Order: C-alpha cells, then structure tokens, then sequence
C-alpha cells in the first residue's frame, strides 16, 4: 500500500490544474482547480458557486497551460440546477463547437444521499474502464442530501458515518485516478464540520461585490490580501474584472 | 445512469411553464409553473394558495407560450378543499368547456401520510402509462398530513424519512415525465425545515394588500421590486392588478 | 383511487346543510352543518355544544331548503348527557310526533377510546348497508375518551397515532357516504392539537351572552362581524334572538 | 349496539333519585343520588363524605320520590371505616327496622387496587342475577387504593390505565343495571385528574360551616347561590339546617 | 366475598380496646389500641414508642373494660429493643407474675424486609390455628428495614410494591382475626408517604415534656385540645401525670 | 421462629460486656462493648478508633464486670493497620502474659468486598464449631471495601443491597451466637446512610481534647454531659484521665 | 484464611524498610520503604517520582539497618522514563558494581491497564517461585494506563473495577511474599480517588524547593513540621541537605 | 517478559537522534527526533509541522551524531500533503542525491481511521523483515482521521479504546524496533486528550516569530530559556536563526 517518494513522484509530475477562466482566481488557486485533490468552494443565498460549476464544464475541456489536453468532466447535481443552456454561452466566449463540449460532460442527477453514493461508485468504475480521458469531477452539491436524510440530532452519529464514507471514496478517486475534483456547500461557517473540513485540500469561500463582481478568499485567513481574488459573472461565465 | 450534457439538453427542450393567469406573477416564475421542478407556494391564511391551484387545473389545459400544447390534471387533496364549481367559473374566463376542463382533472383526496404516498405510485405509474398527456400534479397541501401522524417534538425521526421518501419520489416524477409539480404549505416561516426546502426548486411566498389584491414574493428576498409580484384574486381565478 | 373532477362534482350536487335552527348560526355556516365534512364545535364549562346536539336530532330529520327530505341520525355519546326527553320539547317547536324523531336516531354510549372507535365500524357499516338513508352522525364528544385512556406524556404517541388513525375513518365516513358529522370538543384553545385541527373542515366556537344569548364564532378570526353570529337556548332548543 | 332514542328513552323513564335526606341537598342533586350514573362527593378530613356514605345505606332502602320503590345496597370500603352501628341510629330517625336495614346492606372491605376491581366483577355479577333487587353502589373511597399500589410521580401510565378500567366498568355497572353509583374521594382540587373528572357526572364539593353546619357545591362552580347547598350532620345522619 | 352489615355488625360486637395504662391515653383512643385495626405512633430521637411497646406486653394480658378477658401478644422487633427484662417491673405496677407475663408473648427477631414479610405468614398461620387466643401484634418498628433493603431511589418502586404487599397483609390479619396491630415508624412528617397513611386507621404522634412527661396527639390536627392527651414514661411503664 | 419472652429472656440472662479500659467509657456504654449488638465507632483519623481495636483485643481476653469469664476474639482487617505489638504492651498493662494473649485472638486481612464477607462465613461457622470459645469479633473498618468496590454516585443500588446482606448477616452473628461486634467507620456524618445507622445498636463518635485526650459520644446526642465521656489513649491502651 | 495474632507477629518480624537514600527522608518513613505494604507517591509536573524509583533499584540492593541483607528489585515502567544509565551514578555514590546491580533489577514496559495487570501475574508467580530473593516491586506510574484505557465518564465504572480489581493483587503480594511496593502517582489531589487511597498504607507528596532541594510531607496533615521532610536531587540520586 | 536491567542497558545503547536540522531545536531535544518514543509536534496552522516532517525524511538518511548512521523512513500522510519536490530542494542544502533519498522513503496516503491502524500493521511487519533498515516512521497527522470517524461530543467511548489501541501499537513499535516515531497533531491546547499526552514522550508545541523565524517549545513549560528553541523555515527545510 506503500510506495516510494520516487514513485510517488512520478506520479505526482502528472498533476495538472484546470483554469477557472478567472486569471486573478487562478493565481490564487496556483494554477486553478488542483487534480488530485478536492477543492471545496461555499458562499451563502446567491454566490457563484453554480457559475463556476458551469464555466469548469468547458475550461476542462480546453488545451490550458502545462501541457493540459483537456478532457472530459463528470457532473453530479443535488441541487437541479444544471442547464446545458448556459455552457453553449461559455463555449462561445471560449471559441469552440458547443456539440462538442455538450459531448463530453456527463450529467446524473442525485435524489437522495444514498443515490448520491452509489453514483460515486458508478464514476470511480467508470474512470478505471480507461484512464487519463477524464479530468474533473463535479459534486453541485456535496453535502445537501446529507442534511436532508439526516435531519434532527438523533441520526447525527449516521450521517457522520455516511458523509465520511464517502468522502474517504472522494479522497481516493481524486489521488487514484488523477482527476480534480470541486464541490460546493452551503451555509448554516460551512456545513460538514470536521469531516468535510479535512477531506477537502483546497477551501474557497464566495462573496458578492460591486453588483457582479465577486470575492474568493481562501477560506482561514490570514487576514492578508494575497490570500483573496475577485473575478466576475458574466454571459461567458467566470472571468476578470 | 448518467447521460450526456447533450442527451440532457435535448431532454430540456421540452420543459414548459403552465402561467398562473397572471402577467406579473408568471414574469416572476420565468414564464409560470415549471416542468420538471417543484413549486411550493406557503402564506399565511386566507391566501390565494387555494386560488391558485384552482387555476392551474384550467391554466393547464390552456394551450400556452413556448409551445405549450395543454395537458391533464392530476389533483390530491388533503384539505378537502377542492371544489369543481369554482373551475366552472374560471373556465368562463378562459372561454372554455365546463365539462371538458373537468373531464382533464384526476381527483383523490389523500387522509393520510401514508394514503398520500401510495397515491403518488399510482400517479407514477399512471403518468408511465402514457407520456405527455398529464402536465401537472398538484398537491394541495404537501405536509399537512405528516404533521398529523408525526407531532409531538420527539417524533421526527420517522416523519422525517417518510417525508424524504415522498419528495424524492416528487423530484424523480417530476424529471422522468417532464411534468410540473405544484404545491401549496402551511406557515409557522414555512413548514418542512430543510427537507422541503431542498426538494422545491422554486418557493413562492404569499401575502395580501388592500382586499383581492395579493403580493408574491420568491423566498429568500431579496429585498427588490424584480422579486415580487402583484396579482388579484377573482371569480376568474388569479388574474392581473 | 381517483375519480374526475367531473365525475367528483356530480358527487358535489348532492351535498346538503342541515339547519342548526338558528337562521343567524346558519348564514354564518353558509346553510347549516354541511354534509361530506366534520364540523366541530367547541366552547369552555357549559357552553351549548349539547344544546345543539339535541337541535340536531330534530332538525335533521325535516325537509329544509336546497330540497333537502330529511332523514336518520346516528348519535355517540362519551358525556353520558343525551336524553331523549329534551327532543321532545324540539319536536313541539317542529311541529312534528315525538315518537317519530325518537324512532329515526340511533344512539350508543362510548366507555373507552377504543370502544368509541369500534362503534364507528360499526356506523360506517350500517350506512354502507343501504345509503340515502342516514344525513347526521353527531359524536359527543370527540376527544374526551383519549384524553382518559392516555394521560400523561409517556403516552402521547399513542394517542396520536389512535386520534388520528380514528378521525381518518371520520372523514372518510363522511365523504365516502355523504352525511354530515358534528362533534363536540372540550378546551384545556381547543384539545387534540394539529390532528383535530386538520381533520375538521369547519370550527366553531361557542362563548356566553346576555343571559341565554349566545355566540358562535369561526374559531381563527379574522376580527370582523360577519364571521360571528348571536343565537339563544330555549325550550326548543337552538334558536334566534 | 345501538338503540333507538325511542328504547333509550324508554330505559331511561326508570332512571330514579335517592334522597340524601337533606331537602336542600337533594334539590342540587335534582332529586338526590341519580341512576345510571356516578356521583362522586370529595372534601376535605371530617366533612360529610362518610355521613353521607351511612346514610345512603338508609335512604336507598327507603319507598321514594318519582315511584322509587327502595331497594337494597353494596357497600366497598377501602378505608377501613364502616360502622354497622351508624346505621342504627339513622334507622331511627327514618323509623325503620334496624336488622332489616343491616340485612338489606352488602359489605366488603377492599384492601389493594387489584382486590378493589375483583369486587366490581362480583357485584356486577351480583346485579345480573337478579335486575332491580339492588340500588346502589357505594365505594368509599374511589381511588384510596390507587395511591397507595402507585406514588412516586414516575408510575402513573400503570396507575391511570387500571383507574380507567375500573372507572369505565362502574360506568357500563351504573348504566347497564339501572343503580346509582356514588363515591367518596380525596383532595390536595380533587385526585384522580381527567380520568375520574370523565367518569363521574356529578361532582359535589363539601366544606364545613359552624360545628354542624356543612356546605355542598357542585365542581365547577359557578358562584351562584343556585348550586350551593347546606345540610347538617346529626345522630340521625344527613339531615336540614 | 361480601357479608351483610348485619353479619359484620355481629363481628363489630366483639370489637375491644387494650389499655395503655394511660387513661388519659386512653381517653383520647376511645378506650385503647382498637382490635380489627392498625395503631401508629411516630415520634423522633427518643420518643415513647418503645416504652408504649413493652407496656402493651402486660396491659394487653389483663381483664380490662368492656368484659375484655386479657390474651396473648405477638412482638417482631427490627430495632433489637425488645427487652424482657423491662416487663417485669410493669408487671409488679399491674399485680401479676412476671414468669406468666413473659410466657404469653411471642417474640421474634427480624433482620430483612423479606424476613419481615416471612414471619407475618407464620403469625396469620398461627392466629389460624385456634382464635380468641392472641389480641396483640406489635411491630416495632413498620419500616426501618424497608429504608435499609431499598436506600436510594432508582429502588422506590419496588419499596412500594413490597411495602403496600406487606401492610395489606397486615390489614387483613387485624380485621380477620379481630387483633389490635400497634406498629412504631420514626421520622424523616412520618416515613411511608401514602402507602401507610392508609394503612393504619389511628395515627399518633409522640413528643417529649416536662422531663419525662409525653405528648400524644392524634396525628393530622385539628388544633384543639382534645386531641391531644398527657402521660409519663416511668418505671412501670407508660402511666398519667 | 418465634421463641417466647421467658425463652429470650434466658438468651439475654448471659449478655455481657467488654470493659473499653476505660471506666468512664464503660460507664456511657452501661458496662462496655455489649454482646448480641453491634457497636460501632466512627471518628476523624488519629482518634481512638485503632487503639480501642487493639485494646479490646486483650481486655476481651480478661475475666470481667457481671460474670465475664473472657474469651478469644476474631479480628478483620481492611485498613492493613493491625499490630501484634501494640499488644504486648497493653497485655503489660494488664499483667498477661503476651503470648497467650497473641494465641487468643484469630486475625484476617480483607482485601475486597466480597472477600470481607466471605470471611463472614467462616466466622460464622467457627462460632458454631464450639459455642462460648469465641467472644468478639472485630471489624476494622466495616465499609471502606464497599466505598473502595463501588464509587461514582451512581452505582449505590447494587453496593447498598451487599452492604446490607453482610451487616444482616452481623446482626444474625452477634445474637445467635452471644458475641459482641465491634465495628470501626470512616466520617465525611458517619458513612453508610441508613443501612447502616440501623445495623448498629450503638453508635459512638470519637473526637480529641488536648493531645492523648480523647472524647466520646452516643451518636445523636443529646448535650447533655452523661451522654459524653473522656479518655485517654497510651502505651498500655484506652485508659482513664 | 485467618492466623494467629502470634502467627501474624511471627511473620511482622520479618518485615524491612528499604532506605530511601535521605536520612530525613528515611525519619519521615520510620526507616524507610516498609515491606508488607504500598507506599505512594504523588506530585506535579516534575517532582522527584521518578528520581525516587532509580534511588530505590540501588539502595535496595544494599544491606542496610535491621539486618536488611538487601535483594533483588522488580521495575514495571508505564511512563517509559526508566533508564539504567542513571543507576550507574547512584551506584558510585554506594560504591558497588554497576553490573552487579543492572542484574538484581527486572524490567517491564507496560503499554495498556489489561497488560499492566498481567505483568502483575507473572511477578507474583514469580515471587512465589522462590521467596526471601526480591524485596521490591517498583510501578511508575501506578494508574496512568487507567486514565488512558477508560478515558470520558462512561467508562468509569469498569476503570474502577479494573483499578480495583489490580490494587487488591497488590496489596495481597505485598503482605503475602513480604516485599515493599512504591508506586507513582499523578495529579488532576492525587488521581484514583477511594480505590487508590485506600490501597496505599503510605502515601507521600512531593514539592519543590531552593533549586534542587525537594519536600515530602505524609499526605494529609497535620500542619505540623515532623509529618515533613527535605532532600535533594542529585547526580547520585536522593540524598540530605 | 522482563528482561535485566542489564539487557535493557544493552537495548538502549542503540538508541539514536535525528537531527531537525537545527542546532537549537536539537539541543532542545537532546540530539534531535529520539529513537524508542514517540515525539510529537503541534502547531497553529503554518507552523513547522509539515516542514519539520519533509526535512526529517532527508535527515534521517544522513549520518549523524553518536554513531547514527543514517538509514529510510517511513512516512503516513493523512493530510495530502506530503511533496516529493520539497525533498529535492531540502536534498541539496545537504549534498545528497534526490533520486536516491527519494527512493528511501516509504509513503502511504490513510483514508480513514480505520485504514490507518491497518497501515501500521503492514509498517510492523516490514520493520520485521528486517532490522535495522528503517530509522523513522512518521505520522503527519495522527489523529485527525480519529476527529472525522468520531465527533458529535457523545461517541467518545468508541474513538477512545481505537485511538489508544493504535497509540499502544505506536509505542511497542517504536521500542520493540528501535525506530524514532515523529507525529504531527492539531490544536484547540493539543487534541487527544489524556491518551495522547500519555503516549508521545516528547511534545513539542510550535509558533511563528517574525515571518520565517519559527519557535519551539517543551509542553508543559516552564517559562525558561532553555525549553524554547528558535529556528527558520527556509527553501532547505528546518534551518538555524
């Protein structure tokens, strides 16, 4: 179960980060959305979390720096809110067949936590039928369906057992398979306590700005501004000022 | 059990909305009642939660923007509060056949949690049976049942899974045969805690003015004009200013 | 399960009001105590939830308006408080034999909660023996019988499910054989919470006056008049002014 | 199980009064101790609840108002204070034989809740053997017993269900066999909650006035002269002013 | 299980009083410790309890008023304060050989509640066995072992139900066997809640005086004082003044 | 099981005392440590508890006040604190000789709970071996085992029924076999609750004057000086002034 | 299970005080470590515990006062702190062969309360093996491996048993093979509450002082100066002044 | 299961430190990282912890100090946070080939708690296959899976026996195999409660001074000098001033 610094090396070369479409948020991020890894991003009511779902369909799918082919993305929605709608938008800004990028994006919806899980399994299968053809995996969002089978504080120890289950298969797609993964999660300090705060590497909090533009902070400070990046919604999804 | 972002796509162009009878209220909703989601209008007493269900059993058949072709009705009662004379008099408004608005409305009255669950297998299976001639499915109300076989505050462990199964049941009625769900709920804010909330993708908040007019209003605010919508309340079911 | 609204419409036509004697207690119940639903009348220490249970084993046997011919009754008793020598008084007001209104009621005193339910069996039975025949059944009163067989608190579950699981067959009763069912209920607000609250269609409340002046509210406002009405206990029984 | 109000009636035309031998007494009472019912007298220490328990014994055996014939009585003590010896002097005052009217007196001494309820068993028996020898019932006192198998505020789900067992058979004994049922209880208001508050129709206070002099009030007020009454204690039982 | 009150009255006949030597204790007892009964005197630190014990060993033994002829006594002693030796000079006071006296009681030790119990069937068994012969049972003291087998209170239910077993037994010995039953209890208001305020028909509370002058007072008021009563403890045992 | 008063009589005719070595001791105990009882004496540390334990340990030996022939004592020790060379140097006091004193008295560790009472057993069967070889029995302390096998508030339930089994057994012991039990006990009041206030017959509390005085007194008072008694504790023992 | 008092001072004879090193500490002891029992010793985050249990592994391998032969130690270490390069020092202080006395001292690490008590088996059984040849049984620390094992207040039953279970073997191998038992202890007062106080005949406390200097009282009082004792650390362990 | 103090003298003669790579931090450990023990560090967020663990895997291949002479490292990264690449640039502040120090370090990602113990059980076994090859395990971080299987306050008990079963393990393999084990752990003081705190036999707190310069501190104080260290994080790992 054990391998080398070397081997793990090797493996490590191929780490690739995904763009965001935001420059100023990639910076931030080191490149943009870590694979193997899980990078986690929450905001309250109307934050750009879903906006950033969308955009990562089609910036995945693009030749980005690093020698990044792109690829293909899966897309789990808790929430019934994709619409392929909105990426034949971003594919334009973008430049390439929205056909194409429709193609290469699969799209489950999740009804309840349990549905949730055995959708993991399903992708995890998936990505080892064959390997390096998808690149991201997108959970919209994490955690939701946790809070509504697990509702009251008589079933906590249960969710906490479910939830960790299946963030420790998360944990292992990501670093197995070399794919990056991003989810979203709300508020009640993000939900998810200790579980959700150590599976996820990578934690961006999500605030409005001057009409549309918005704030990404590596959620835990340091109160310092490097540390922050403030992009924008548009037409074309997220981008610069 | 995924399909393509393409596949989904073609899957979309086919929801619809079912207007309220009111330009400003359906303004607000993007067009009406929403296939392949869950409306749930809450207010207090007194409000057009009623009113409008009666509505929507005419406004359902009415051939529609967007090339809506106009469909059946599938009606649950648990108030005991459906009345097929108050359609007679919005289908004069509508300039439409008595007998034929009533001959597309399927009725059940539900008298208890578990009663409602069963009818909704049937209503699945019924929907199963052919496909585009239901549009819409309206429980009025969502809950009230299972406030009454589950109160007393040491209870809602039960409830709350019984009341999960019915929603995801909803949701997955709902996408699989491109049908609107529409419901109404009781106050306290609205019943249902975090299970309802997820499972409704668009919650209506209702409220009177002066008399037969009353205010509409998206949960969660915010607090603009764009958000709230004025309409009346008539022998001709919801209507305008 | 279902039946069109058309085909429940039909059903609709041949729903009655019994006359409670009072033209003013009426109007405020538009024509009376209403058929294919629970009417429930509640009121403190000595309020005239009794004096309108014996009007109503008269007044129900008359021909009244909307072609209404009159008809048989079904009496429940938990009080120990009917007595068949009052009706006499109120058959004098009628105008109509004693021993007729004695003959067309049926009456059977309840000792336990689940006495009290296998008597409903029973009544359901009866009606479903031969229909047309049976326009009342009055249970007086509703509740008291659960308050007794569980008191305490470690017991409320119990109760709830009971309560529940019996008005249930109420409004079943009701609704599945057209008759109108009044029942009497105590106050600790009225008792039975959520469950009683739902299961009846219609509720009223019953205060002192000047001397045998009377008042009847639609218990839950709103403040205005029109929805209260002023009658008296007399002689023969429910009447005006 | 039903009967018509006509057979009803007609059970309760032999409904009968025993007198208390107070005048005044017996107009609160609407004639004395009623059939077919519960009378239950509570009140503080040295009130009149056991005078009036011996004097019964008297009274019942007495030819009465309203055709009442006189018969004979069954006697439950669960306080250990019966006195043969009153009876005598009572006999007395009502100038009746003092052997005839110990014969006439059926006596038991419970001494547990279980033996109190095998004692109803017998009697009800008792009374089935031959309809219309015996009068009255009377258990001196009630719920003693009770108390004493369950206290500690943590045992009366136990308690309340065997209470509401024996209260519910006194019921159908009383109804079923046309006696007058009347007991004594205890305070600290009245023991016994909703449970006995249910069964027994008539609830009589009793408090003290000057040395002799004793008050009786019907529970529940209210604080009119009307449902006051005063009597007196002597040698020859309850007697007037 | 009945008899008539003629039958019992006949049992009354031979109802007796043993002397406490005090006649003004007596007085304020109606002639003494009453046969067909339960006595209770409580008192705290070191009240005449145990005096008024070994007094009744002799007193108990002598003709008395009311053609009373003397008998035999039985003595369960939990506090090992049973002490021959102090009846000797009780004895001397009375006149009567002290070999004599101690023949006529019996005596037993009891070391567990269970023990207690125990021996309890044995007397019955013995007053059985021929009658007219015994006319005391002291218990000294009632509880004490009850407290020790059922300390804390998670043990109280049991307590109770051992406890009530017990003075039931000892009801029912008393009256079937026509014995005065003299218990002594201590103090935490006296222990054993309701369970033994039933049980014992005459209370006595116990207080010290002018030196070795002691107080008796029918417990439970009123404050008059002819419910009271003045004796002294001395060499021969309880006496007056 | 019973014996009769004479017969116990008998048995208490050859009750006696072992001198403390003290006379004012002696005097507030009516001659000593008496057979067919418990005593027991509590106190802070350093007071005479220990001391009196080896004292007793020889003057149980010496012929004594009332007929005493002295005799051999068993002794128990849970403290680890017994000292075969206290007493050579009270055996001086006494003019004995040390090694037939040592040769007198049987001695045993406890080392748990149920060890202290299993040492009980055999005791007792050594009592039963020879009657009258065996005068005291010596428990040093009575309860810290039961402190020590159960602690944590709530756990008393099961330590309470051992605690009681065993000092029943003592009581048993001490009558049945005519020796007198001594018993030491820690403060925190007495420790043992009830249980054990009622197993001892005589209770003393302990307390120092000034340096090798000490102070004893009856448990529950009263201030008076009779009740109270001073000693001293030396080489040679509990002694006088 | 019992012996003679003069059997049992036979075997006191033959009990030894291992000197600590000290001179005044050694006065404070009454010579030292005594045999047949548990000494303990318990102080802060750096007291001289642990400096005492290296002293101890030497000087108990030395003939001292008494005709003390010295003997072989046993070292169960639970704090991993045991460090035979330390003994090597105290060993030149005393002037014997460090080889010599790395061999007289047996050495276990326990890693778990289940394990600590079966080392205890194994060193009984190894005492038993052949007597008169280990004089020590050093375990530092005495009860860490308990707060470990049953950490949270669930668990505290068991911990007790457990502890209690093991305390008890220790004072049996300590009395029964005659060997000094010096164990270490830590602070929340010392930890173990009862159990552990009433295991240990001895217990000690340990403070700081002018640098090095270290002060031990007798663990409860008095505030007299001779219940305390001053030594010092140093390269050749405890030592005076 | 002992062995001489002697062989034990024999075992830790081999006992050997890993340098930190700081004069200061290692004198404060007296050499560095500490074979035979777990050494454990906690920090804020940014401190050392995770530079102090990369620097490790490159100072435990270098000879060292006291004969050490330098061998492989096996590394557990429940943190996802372990990087070849740091070692590269660590690797040339020491003049060592990359490729080779790479190859000697072990590296397992833990996914669960669970995963974690069965990690060290394969760590056992290959430290067996042979001896002396691995010089240090590392545990980055020890208990953060053990917060995420096990929160929610009332669950404990469970976390507890699996935390300590691993610790226990940790500690014989640490001294059963000779090898060095260095943790990292999280604060709130340091997580893990007494177990924790039990088992690492060096804690080491860490803080940041101004920007690169890190501080390094014995828990447990005190407040001198010589238990604080300073030190700084630079491109070559845990360096000096």
């Amino acid at each position: 179960g054990f391998l080398t610094a070397f081997e793990y090396s090797e493996k490590r070369k191929m780490v690739f980060h995904i763009t965001t479409g935001s420059q100023e948020f990639d910076k931030l991020l080191g490149g943009g959305i870590e694979s193997m890894a899980i990078t986690e991003a929450f905001g309250e009511f109307r934050t750009g979390k879903t906006q950033l779902s969308h955009t990562l369909c089609v910036t995945a799918q693009l030749p980005g720096a690093g020698g990044y082919p792109g690829g293909k993305i899966i897309f789990i929605d808790t929430e019934n809110t994709f619409r392929p709608d909105r990426l034949r938008d971003i594919a334009d800004r973008f430049n390439v067949d929205h056909d194409a990028v429709l193609d290469n994006v699969l799209y489950a919806r999740a009804y309840t936590s349990e549905h949730q899980m055995e959708l993991l399994d399903y992708v995890a299968a998936k990505f080892h039928e064959e390997a390096g053809i998808f690149k991201l995996l997108i959970i919209d969002s994490i955690m939701a369906l946790f809070r509504v089978d697990f509702s009251g504080r008589g079933e906590l120890a249960e969710r906490q057992q479910k939830l960790a289950q299946m963030l420790s298969r998360l944990q292992k797609i990501s670093e197995e398979y070399n794919v990056a993964v991003f989810v979203t999660n709300q508020m009640t300090k993000p939900i998810g306590g200790h579980i959700l705060a150590h599976a996820s590497t990578t934690r961006i909090s999500l605030r409005k700005g001057r009409g549309e533009l918005r704030i990404a902070k590596i959620y835990d400070s340091p109160e310092m501004p490097e540390n922050e990046a403030t992009f924008a919604i548009t037409a074309g999804g997220i981008g610069d000022a």
